[PDB]
DNA sequence: TGGCGTTCTAGAATATTCGCGGA
DNA sequence: ATCCGCGAATATTCTAGAACGCC
């Protein structure tokens, strides 16, 4: 049985109405989020019983999700995405292979 | 000589044109934080360089602050005083 | 993985935009910055969290980069431009 | 049971700053 | 006396540890 996490987070991200907050990249191989203040207070509760980005963010790294860092970021002047092997659109049954860490 | 991240923390505290995102208890033994994306994107950068929630919590972390538990996150240091700038020396950050 | 700092400074010299104040040598086998000053405070603080001339160069030493002596050039032997695999094997100090 | 979810804190790697020492 | 390269402390980011609750 998938854990409740991975469906969520898939249905969460292929759902067209949130895509201005949380959406597949165009290759379908990463995610996005997009203000993450709107984002956790909109979105997470819908699905989590919490409102926090951080929790959001540490089952992430809980399920081998990692950040992808963007060039344009590091420097003194809202796009935070992240991506996991076998999360990828059009694929949902392979979240049976993504197995939380122990 | 204190860290910079005290002395602006101490600062940015007691400032009471912030008091309306972060601003202190009554008793000011601890600081409230309110409207963390408001506080994060408005007032971090104007002492950081950076506009994250994330890296303030970790920095009051490494410098044994502790979440009191109850937008509203609250923080203490029992060396973090309002009206006590010079207590900040005591406060140790982790190696 | 490469650290970001390679891959911004490898974006810096290689833009042509910025080729006034940093740029490849003719060679390709090293870089110049011209205008140590103005360099520092317009185009570095777009790619770093600082605008300070001293702390990129902290940086370049950090990843072995090494000063040509003769506005300011840098080198390392696997800096070169048309070589930007190369940075995979740039390694930071311990 | 034991794996999962939420929270709060810490580890680890790189980044930025300051100042110094030997050449 | 100057200056390049570096040690060390702090800063920022991303990931993980740890405690506890709960079906
Ligand atoms: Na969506
Ligand atoms: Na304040
Ligand atoms: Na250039």
């Amino acid at each position: 049985h998938v854990p409740a996490f991975l469906t969520k987070l898939w249905t969460l991200v292929s759902d067209p109405d949130t895509d201005a907050l949380i959406c597949w990249s165009p290759s379908g191989n990463s995610f996005h989020v997009f203000d993450q203040g709107q984002f956790a207070k909109e979105v997470l509760p819908k699905y989590f019983k919490h409102n926090n980005m951080a929790s959001f963010v540490r089952q992430l790294n809980m399920y081998g999700f990692r950040k992808v860092v963007h060039i344009e970021q590091g420097g003194l002047v809202d796009d935070t995405e992240f991506q996991h092997p076998c999360f990828l659109r059009g694929q949902e049954q392979l979240l049976e292979n993504i197995k939380r860490k122990v």
